[PDB]
Parts: structure tokens; sequence; C-alpha cells
């Protein structure tokens, strides 16, 4: 990955909170990173939780595309922008399910783009 060790420091406090709130295990996170994701609230609500902590989504899981693209390396932004044209706006039954659907769409469309810390 292009994700540097810094980001792990930066997200540590929110990561710990989000996992505690939702019953998330590190194994579930590792799985999403390997492209294995199911619609289980303990992982889908974790992803919403962390996105929200960094202002990447609002109260109804609408994505701030400019902030999201801003997370990614310059060299990935062209292809990520195409992916967001396909996968946004979000849709689903609740905030966690919206992020499930988004993650599945990004992972299906682009290898290097969705990542979960
Ligand atoms: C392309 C967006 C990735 C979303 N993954 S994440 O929810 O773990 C997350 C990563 C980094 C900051 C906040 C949330």
């Amino acid at each position: 990955d292009w994700v540097p060790p810094e980001v792990f420091d930066l997200v540590a406090e929110d990561k710990a909170r989000c996992m505690s709130e939702h019953g998330t295990t590190q194994a579930q996170i590792d799985d999403v990173d390997k492209g294995n994701l199911v619609n289980e609230p303990s992982i889908t609500c974790y992803m919403y939780c962390l996105l929200e902590a960094f202002s990447l989504v609002d109260d109804e899981a609408n994505v701030d595309e400019d902030i999201m693209l801003g997370l990614l390396p310059d060299q990935l932004q062209e292809r990520a922008q195409s992916v967001m044209g396909k996968c946004l706006p979000t849709s689903g039954s609740d905030n966690c399910n919206k992020i499930y659907n988004l993650a599945k769409c990004v992972q299906e469309s682009a290898p290097d783009v969705w990542f979960v810390i």
C-alpha cells in the first residue's frame, strides 16, 4: 500500500473508539482490506464511524468527494474520481449499509482505492 505509518498514529484514538462502539475486531478490518466484506454492522458501522470522524461523510452518509479524493495520493486521483462518478451518491438502508454499498462498489471498480485502517 501507499498508506504510510503516520496515518496509523493519526487515526489511533478514533479507531479505538469506533471499534469499541461497534464491536469491531481487527480481523474484520483485515478482511475488508483483503476485499472480503459482508453487511455486518460491526464492520460497516466501523467504516461509517471512521469516515465521520474525519469529516468524509455527513449525518446521512453523503460523501464529501473533494475531501475523500484529498485523502488519496495525487497519482491515484484521476482513477478515483472516475470511481466516485460511478459509486456516488450513496444509497442503502441506513448510514452503515450506505457505506457497505459504497465500499463494495469501490472495491469492484478499482483495486487500490478503498482501504480500511
Ligand atoms: C477511500 C476511503 C477509505 C475509507 N476507509 S476508512 O473508513 O477506514 C477510513 C480511512 C481513512 C480515514 C477515515 C476513514
